[PDB]
């Protein structure tokens, strides 16, 4: 029938889409390797999450239920596997979470049939999304996200006023997922992580203080909170770790991207860095480190932008944004990063711990000035002509 | 596991070449309509044709029979679905018979999971290829196609000289072939078809006679002769109804391509038409038309190729042809003619009953010269001057 | 109407092919600079000469007069213009001469209206091709091609054979002309073409003596003949000018392409050179120069090939050709060398009589062995080395 | 100065084409992968062997001396290196060797500065071309090709007829090469290759027999001769090996390629095979092996080609055709496949011993009819329904 044959037709399409071998694209700076291909975007969610596939209730088989984009993803190995904690947004605007698994962290990445049921605390959410997975010390798999609600402060007819707080859920098979209290906090939240050890004992949030929901206003940077009891979490103190700078590619916003992975040289940090120009925000990703002796000290502030937006990348509903909250590392060394571009689809790029490494210590740190800029880029070419020559 | 994953990726790469959605080429003549994809190349056979899916007995999962092209088809509207009766060569550069069917034509063309088991006849044949299928009224489906064999003739080293019979099977499932007698006939035979209605009570077979192998010698075209007794098959009385003529495109040799269809008008033939030039043999279509009341009498014979190699078609093993043994004309008047091009790969081209009777009956007839051509086309261009002013 | 709409596209469309600006080729040896597109192909024939535009006797809209190729054209600057004198065959396997004009030389050719009407001779001729046009200083445009009829001592069934002689027409306007006998001589002949100035106060020809049709047997290579009366040509003394080599480009068959163009070097001579391989017959243009002084005496041989088939132009009805019979100087040195390629379309390629000169005199002539070759190139190799270091 | 930019753009780009990576192709048989890109083209030629970069002596910066074509290559392993043994057709239609070397195999091949000077035998060749490097363990390196003369038998007007013989030459540094007598033998050969290792105290020659220069005639197929001198060639007893079949890819004429591998399970072998078909001969590469105990011994006859022209390497000069006389096995099994396309540029195909073995192990031996090659695909189709079910 032609209906049969017009379902074959969508798996089979679907089929081809998932098992497409991406391909290293040859091109790069030596620190990081992109692909040529996302590793997920909507299309990549399955067609029995889109299409009703009875004929009886959907005769002309079209989507009942569209998809709108694939993003913000966590990300975990997991029994052997490579596995995003995906934002998948649907075309009525709402987020929630899914995982996709692959074999070997680059391609053939397939959404778990059934996405994430995540319990509501006890005020409901309307929106949740970017989780941060943490295969904490403690036994559990936590998922730290954000919890948004409509502000009803706000003038008559504003319906876009709301207010970001740190969802906390936790799992050991992530498919059971356990809803802690929000965190309580002084201050709007978003970009919270979970340190994947004590810290004298206590949980070790990575935090993002902001006096709104969308302008950090004199939230100065990435923070680190200790908490008592993650099933109580409540900051008390509040220290930034990660400052934002004027003129830098941190200028506006910034925050932790996933849980930093631990190196014998520290603690080795992935984030997102804002500034602002004539077509809106633009966000790029950054890196630092910080002591292992004490995980908030600074030991490691390369200059500028880690990513920013390549080609394809710099268009999507979100235009001109970077965005990371999940990478994963081999314990042979090799590091899948796996960030959103545009807030629209997922990418992977590949390094390895001390390829990461040695971009973090050899890579100048920012002057803060263009006179600065140019003289440590005058020391390098006189180097290189010496070399040349 | 690695191997399964390669396998379960060879299935869904073959699904997707499969069920690839069929376009027609917009640039045409207003006869044909050409389309931007093949119906089936070697690479449509099914993986479980070429490979051994077995890890335990091929463990690098590497093709076990190589297949080397998918050519002149013949071609029967069958049970609802449209079949190719499809010369497949192998990698051995032996060629045998399968069917493939669709459900609308012009693309999903699939190969029944099993190909065609034809028996020997007394003598037994080194290959067999381009059978011509005819629903004859006496309620068989007829196959009538080359059987050929090594010339015991040839001289020490002589591997290439061949004798090429008319073998002719029936069926009435394509599943089951009873082989009868191979044509008995004064001179080799290729291109034999039989017409699908009694003629004088008797069968009547579209012939080629020629003096050898590859060269026709004396034999002057497309032969007509009536036949008793099927099962005993022997020509007696032959005619030829289409002639070789110097300086066109059937100089060198011709032969007829499926049996004609009928119309109103007369019966609709194509056939292919060779000369040499210096690249070798060069293959078109052409068509005519005979009549209804006496189908030995040719009635149109429009000047020149009907079709000939363009782009893609142009190369291939052999390079240069194009060659058709099979088309369907629906009720309607839709006629989907399956043509190869250069001995590798299969095509169609669609067109109607009345479109190609237009055809026939209104393209000038060629006058064998250059002189001649210059007053049709000159008699055209001054229709066309006055009628655009 | 949905009928003049299609002849409204039908003829936009032309015109927007008619009109494609040509771009030269970046990559070139310095020698000659090829173009992206063909100057003609068969698509480029008028609509007016393929289709009746009439709704009453064409109303399925389809060619009524199919166009196969556009090749081998003579050339000659017009009143202004660039002129190709084009061997246009048709669906019908003939050929006829047709003018196509441009403002540039190198795109926007255009076909006039009406094809070349030329009168038989005694002996009407079967096919006609490959015309050379001469401006001879005597005041008329000659164009000297190839009359070609079936042979008459073929045996039954030879429908192949066939005979060349040399046609003899003039004008003074390109559309009245006037067929003079065909030339009269012991031998075959193709590729005559008329010298433009009086040799000896006689007409002067270049020749190409064949013992077959194909095949040049005893043929050694181009010849000259003088000739008292153009009006009764016959050939009496005829010498070889350019001769074949075993393992040259040009050892089975050569032939003059277009007249020589005058410099004050000498006459610049672009000619056709062919050999034999698996794959058939492959001819390359070479040039070579005679003296001012005595035509009949080479004054430089360059190595090899000037042109052979590369990327599109080695695929065609005739594969592995190129063929050129015309090109143009311009007053200023500019030459634009009109090539066929694979007996299928028109191409273009320009150079300075400068450069063509430079190319004869200072590629160094074939020694006519490996090791010869192989010295000659040390030698360059060595004076370059010595130069980069 | 333009023409100092003009040769700064020439070397520019030709150091980029030399550098380009090559990509695997994905698609593939599980037994070979194809490159995207060929390994050597007439353009990889360096730019110092085609311009004369003088500006006073080539002030146009014109080609001096065209490069055709790079061909039929032998390999070795050399001091780390991979290195081909090119054929390079000059435009002037003459063969001469060069030595190409690459870092990994694939890619970065680069000609010697210098091609190679071959000291000519007693009596001088006009071509020499194909030549098989064998590292013997007497401690040279041998070069055994083809050397071909124009025939003296020939008629007048015949500069076709030649005749090839076995040149050999040996050298253990590849720049310095001595010439040894051609050899001696009672037929026509081409396509001698010498194996590796002595056989009963004695060199060991592949040959092929053949009664005229293209033609193979009474010549059975790929022969094995036993020569006690090395320095003095000429053979006494001679074997056919590997024969000829009809209505195989090797019917009519058949040839060793390079030198087999030595595996743990017999001689490993690459030969071409040839067949006629309309548009001339068609040339595939074919595998067969043979016993380590008796190297004149068959153990493995896989059926039909192992490589045949694919996509791009269908066309050349000459077309149809895949051509291999070199290839390189690594210590860890890897295998690096040189072969031709077309007669006209070279590419790479990658193995490994062990899937090669698998290969001509498994693959199911030729029948050599129609209805044997069913059987065979039958049982296979039977094995895999079973397993897929
Ligand atoms: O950002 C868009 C433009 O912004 C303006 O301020 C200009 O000064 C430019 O520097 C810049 O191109
Ligand atoms: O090879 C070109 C053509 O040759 C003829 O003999 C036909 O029988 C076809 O089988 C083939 O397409
Ligand atoms: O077919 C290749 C060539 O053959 C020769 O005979 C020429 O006369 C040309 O007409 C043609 O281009
Ligand atoms: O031309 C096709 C092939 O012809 C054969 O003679 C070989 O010797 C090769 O040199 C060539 O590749
Ligand atoms: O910019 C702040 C937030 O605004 C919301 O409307 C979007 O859904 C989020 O993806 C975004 O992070
Ligand atoms: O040309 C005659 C025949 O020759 C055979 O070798 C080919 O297999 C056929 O396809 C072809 O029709
Ligand atoms: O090869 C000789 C001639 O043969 C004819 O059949 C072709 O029409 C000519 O174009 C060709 O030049
Ligand atoms: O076909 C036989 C030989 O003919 C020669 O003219 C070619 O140069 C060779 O490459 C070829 O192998």
């Amino acid at each position: 029938s032609l209906f049969n044959d017009k379902v074959a037709k969508l798996l089979a399409g679907h089929e081809a889409l998932l098992m497409r071998k991406n391909e290293p694209v040859e091109e790069g700076n030596g620190v990081i390797t992109r692909y040529r291909y996302p590793v997920l975007t909507a299309a990549h969610t399955p067609v029995f999450w889109r299409y009703d596939l009875n004929e009886e209730t959907n005769p002309f088989l079209m989507e009942r239920i569209g998809m709108n984009a694939t993003l913000n993803a966590g990300a975990i190995k997991w029994d052997g596997k490579y596995l995003m904690l995906v934002r998948v947004e649907g075309a009525d605007r709402k987020s929630f979470f899914a995982v996709a698994e692959s074999p070997n962290g680059i391609d053939n990445f397939r959404f778990w049939e059934y996405p994430v049921t995540l319990p509501e605390d006890v005020v409901p959410a309307t929106n949740v999304y970017d989780m941060r997975l943490t295969a904490h010390e403690d036994g559990w798999i936590y998922g730290i996200f954000c919890a948004e609600r409509h502000d009803d402060n706000a003038p008559i007819g504003d319906l876009s006023s709301a207010t970001a707080t740190a969802g906390i859920a936790r799992t050991k098979d992530l498919k059971n997922w356990e809803r802690l209290p929000d965190l309580k906090t002084k201050s709007q939240q978003r970009n919270v992580v979970l340190h994947p050890e004590f810290v004298d004992g206590k949980y070790a949030l990575y935090t993002r203080p902001q006096d709104g929901f969308i302008d950090t206003g004199s939230g100065g940077g990435i923070g680190w909170a200790l908490i008592d009891d993650i099933t109580h979490a409540e900051v008390g103190e509040e220290k930034i770790i990660d400052k934002r700078y004027y003129h830098t590619i941190k200028e506006v916003k910034n925050g932790e991207g996933p849980h930093p992975i631990k190196t014998p040289q520290g603690w080795l940090h992935l984030a997102h860095g804002v500034r602002n120009c004539a077509a809106g925000l633009r966000y790029v990703l950054y890196m630092y480190m910080t002591s292992l002796d004490d995980p908030t000290r600074l030991i490691a502030s390369p200059a500028g932008y880690f990513m920013a937006p390549v080609g394809e990348e710099r268009i999507g509903d979100v235009s001109n944004v970077l965005f990371s909250n999940g990478w994963i590392a081999d314990d042979d060394g090799k590091v899948f990063i796996y960030y959103a571009s545009s807030d629209t689809r997922m990418h992977v790029a590949t390094s390895t711990i001390e390829r990461l490494v040695d971009y973090c210590l050899h890579t100048p740190q920012d002057g803060f000035s263009s006179s600065a800029s140019v003289e440590i880029l005058k020391n390098l070419i006189e180097r290189n002509l010496r070399l040349m020559k």
